[PDB]
DNA sequence: CATTCGCTCTGCTCCTTCTCCCATCCTCTCGATGGCTATGAGATCAACT
């Protein structure tokens, strides 16, 4: 469907409307949910109420 | 004979370990699970006489 025109949509029984943006499995329309991470390569420093260190500073 | 010394016996902390629990009811969709072929010997007793 890249690049087509509305009239090749309509003609492949496609809906110009539609984002795309999904997958098909099995006949299953399938989107993938984006999953927050932490950052990589960032030093962060926390600290705990109640651990047996002080701070932690970690990559 | 008045210590004194050494030895046994509590019992008071501070871990480690481990076990338990985390609102009620109701609806829907979706994925997955989903298990030889065949020829022989040979024991049983259902069942004929």
């Amino acid at each position: 469907l890249n690049g087509l025109t509305d009239r090749d949509l309509c003609e492949l029984n496609e809906c110009p409307l539609d984002p795309g943006g999904y997958f098909i499995i099995n006949g299953s329309e399938k989107v993938l949910i984006a999953q927050e991470k932490m950052a990589t390569n960032t030093v962060y420093v926390f600290a705990k109420k109640d651990s047996k260190y002080a701070y932690t500073g970690e990559c």
